[PDB]
């Protein structure tokens, strides 16, 4: 749903971070 691709990002950040 929504919040399953909301996790998505937190690898974003896991990249950018």
């Amino acid at each position: 749903g929504f919040k399953r691709i909301v996790q998505r990002i937190k690898d974003f950040l896991r990249n950018l971070v």
